[PDB]
């Protein structure tokens, strides 16, 4: 098969490449062409990766609610801990901003099939309350219906930390066998993940030459509305978030970068926080780290802390439903600052990652991608995917080295 | 938050002064005011326990099925199971004739709709046998259906045992580390209990709050009843079952009593009959028992043979299809007696425990807590739980100190 | 009970005696006693059977494609694999081929109610090819839907196995524990098989007693003749698949065939090619295999390369649909080549075992056993399935013996 070329590069060339293989068909030979032919392969991308959202939503929480379940932390921990969700909780609440100032698809709106999109009236707010409390998880979790599925996993990674502190010996044991097995489905998973990201180059060809075909060349317009919002997002997260809240800890910013340039550029590019974990720790010791800390914070905030995610995420949602003609409820909007954040907390740190669980915060606020119209809007973004996924990287990383450092400072 | 109470009076404040809120209201301003502001609480409590149902039916069996599968288990262990399941299949049969002479509900007919309940026709008995092996384990388990949920669990359970007899190591390997996810699966379902039983100050509250709300003081009358018709079945239980096959063996049944005090209080006061382990093994010492049949049958006892919850189960059963004016074919009355003895072995040893498995003996019998009448009801009795609870606890290790002194004598 | 005989002669007296009592009511007292009173055993078997299908293929194929995981075989066994994959691909084939000059059922017609069978549309080439992939493995494998439990399940062992190469020492153990589990899960779930093969006598005898009693003496002529079909294709894949490639690469087949006996014959009376491991490997050394290639090839052809098992189940579809009185298309033909030859990857080496399988190969093609005119049709083949199981046996392991020695010989 001889595609061995590297995954970033490679996933460009299929969108630049199936851009321009979309606008030349968008005159002359009709696009009925391409979504006939071309289509079905973006198609088969999409349906592989709405396929990993609910196992990785359900086993990465249980995880990641393992991760920081108190007691289950060091008063070390609960510091940093506290400080990534705060920043998640912040960045997704600023991509709502970005997602303001800018109206990202607004001025693309499309109704697929003369149908426009059109949600199903929230129940009332009890009914919407209890039911994030699953009645039946197995049923829950096994048609769609992500929220149970989320509260369910947290609730039970924490309990699993809980029964590893009995003292019973054959409980702590079953705990350990039991978290350890839901961890490795989640690990599996994005091997999954990567596996597909190798047919992210054509499947992405096919999706964004397939948009281009139609729609015209409305879409570069709003599209890179989009990579604006969602970048001048990630700088303002940086320059308000970051630079701000290390001069409240007498910590020097500017040499904070210069130490932080390998990790960030590393992350940039490979696009893997989890295989920049080595770069992101030679880069812990070169600016004077304890040991003990470091070898706690970045790794956590290896897969936890991705608060570049959670601003994309917030953007995006913004996105589909700008370009389906929705306006987001101030209580979906919310919806998605408290969800896009357990989102983060699930993303893996990998090539694909946050996309996928695009999906868990579009499974939520109602916006299924079994819709055509949704499905349509998701596959725009998902093309675009490569080009946001490296600076997004880049903040997550640098999340992780600002918290270990103030968490330092005050140790 | 601050609250740190001991659950058991924390839930019993709850339970009466939610009831006399519940009084003042039925005059004065309507219960219409309640249930708008106070049984949503309510409700949120009752799914997160008809939540943990179906996986605690699910790993909680194969557990305890890997616990008595023959063959694993001495011929020690054989005498102490038969008279194990001997005792919850006649304290439950028990728990009927005290809903025989006592009607609890009776009285208290409801329809919330003005839509009284009605039962689907039960189908063939061919068909109703054939429906309790599972055509899809997973489907099955999946959207309720608990029978088959039940058999599928137990068979496995049952099979991995007979994989740890396996001349290979892998296989035997294996096969612990399953089990031991299952397990570890229930006593993680477990924790989860305890963490909404923290909850359940507010929940009863709520429940008992509306029930007395609306209903008048019809229900005081009734659910006094109801603990009338379990307490003394509780010590019909002990009089007639255990004073009479004391006596068989030869053992004096007063000392015996004067032995078990300490730990037939410490359940009763704790309500954990598995947090009352070691004072019943204290008390095994105590009054002679051999160090090789206490260690056995008491640990085995504290999950397996809670026959005061049988009972319990059964008397609960007839009060909610009572309360919705449904009388009890002797088919569906046997399929207590069978069902309530598994649900027993099910069951935690721990204070909510027996209140979810309910959910089970009424999934089966067809009383689906979906369906209003069904959750008014077991709402009423889930109300007043942490009275039952507590003698109903004392029993369930009574059974275990009383069958390990039996088995000791006969080896 | 005292039911110790052995299983295999057990059941062709419920097979024999039960055809007897079948047709001796075909006269006399009519078959509709028979249908009240005796098909009930039947179901319940049938049910047994099927209810294991859904988790034996998803656990059996995690651990069958961990099995042939590249890369996580020498190639040493990538040749070995190649061979057991062509073979059963083959095997099938003639499988079909032997459903072609014979018609197996064709002149049998039924439509057990008046009402004939007929088949949804196939929908779009397309929409089936995206539908193979699975949109919530928990939910497609929940509610039957075989083949996107098979992709995910494949893709997903493939995935742990790179896991297991992983650089990280928690990510290696973590796949470890869950391959782990799931094998384990397939293992237990063989165990139940081999149990229900032990009420196979009565639920066999209550089958072909029913099929006798109606449908005449007719239904003898055909089976004997799908019999017939079976046999004939195991030879013919012996005299041309194994005597021709054991003489192209210089092996005496006669020979081959004298050592061959004792494993041969062992198979064919136990009829469990995993219980008839020892005596394979006995013949391995006894005609000069490498000791480091007949441990390794031996015990993978033990539960992969069953194409004996291949060709069982192409006739046994044909046998089905033509019974049916529906001509299979050459798509869903060709699906039967793609499918048995994956269920004979998944099939157990056990005394049951395929006829299970079956169920997977005909949920596959459209012909669920929900549907009467289907469950009728595989009772009867799953009748006679003691007889078609010995030599089935006797050629899945010449397969492995054959597959070894051609790859010693190349390495
Ligand atoms: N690739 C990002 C995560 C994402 O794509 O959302 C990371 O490595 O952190
Ligand atoms: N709490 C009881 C069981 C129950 O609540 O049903 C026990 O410890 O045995
Ligand atoms: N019994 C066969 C498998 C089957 O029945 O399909 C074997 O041992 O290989
Ligand atoms: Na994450
Ligand atoms: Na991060
Ligand atoms: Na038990
Ligand atoms: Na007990
Ligand atoms: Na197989
Ligand atoms: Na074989």
């Amino acid at each position: 098969k001889y595609i061995e070329y590297p995954v970033l590069q490679k996933i460009l060339i299929g969108l630049i490449l199936g851009a321009i293989v979309g606008l030349i068909l968008g005159h002359y030979g009709y696009a009925h062409a391409v979504h006939t032919y071309v289509k079905p392969f973006g198609d088969l991308f999409v349906r592989l990766l709405c396929m990993l959202v609910m196992p990785i939503v359900f086993a990465s929480l249980v995880v990641g609610a393992a991760s920081i379940s108190p007691a289950r932390l060091g008063r070390v921990g609960v510091k940093i801990v506290v400080y990534y969700l705060l920043t998640s909780a912040f960045a997704v609440t600023l991509g709502i901003i970005m997602a303001r100032l800018f109206n990202p698809g607004a001025g693309i709106h499309l109704a697929v099939g003369g149908q426009q999109f059109q949600p199903h009236q929230a129940p009332p707010l009890v009914h919407i309350l209890l039911d994030i409390v699953p009645t039946n998880p197995f049923g829950a979790l096994a048609n769609g219906q992500v929220l149970p599925t989320i509260f369910f996993a947290i609730i039970l990674g924490i309990a699993i930390t809980y029964l590893m502190n009995s003292e019973n010996e054959k409980v702590r044991k079953s705990a350990e066998t039991l978290l350890d097995a839901i961890n490795g489905l989640a690990e599996a998973m994005y091997k999954i993940v990567n596996g597909v990201m190798q047919y992210a180059p054509i499947g992405v060809f096919a999706l964004i030459a397939y948009v281009m075909a139609e729609q015209g060349v409305h879409v570069v317009g709003e599209l890179a509305k989009v990579t604006a919002a969602v970048y001048v997002g990630l700088t303002l997260q940086i320059l308000l978030v970051y630079f701000v809240l290390l001069k409240i800890y007498g910590i020097d910013p500017i040499s904070f970068i210069k130490h932080a340039k390998d990790a960030m550029l590393t992350a940039f590019v490979t696009s893997s926080s989890s295989g920049t974990l080595p770069v992101t720790m030679r880069v812990a010791k070169e600016m004077g780290i304890s040991e003990g800390i470091y070898s706690f914070t970045l790794p956590l905030g290896a897969t936890i802390n991705m608060d570049g995610t959670a601003l994309y995420q917030g953007v995006a949602t913004f996105f589909i439903a700008n370009a389906l003609g929705s306006h987001l409820t101030v209580g979906q909007q919310l919806t998605i600052v408290l969800t896009a954040v357990l989102a983060s907390i699930g993303t893996a740190g990998v090539p694909g990652a946050g996309a996928i669980m695009l999906c868990m915060v579009l499974h939520s606020v109602g916006l299924p991608l079994t819709d055509p119209n949704v499905a349509a809007a998701y596959a725009m973004i998902l093309g675009i995917d490569a080009i946001l996924d490296r600076g997004r990287t880049m903040v997550n990383v640098t999340g992780d080295l600002t918290g270990t450092a103030i968490v330092a400072k005050t140790e």
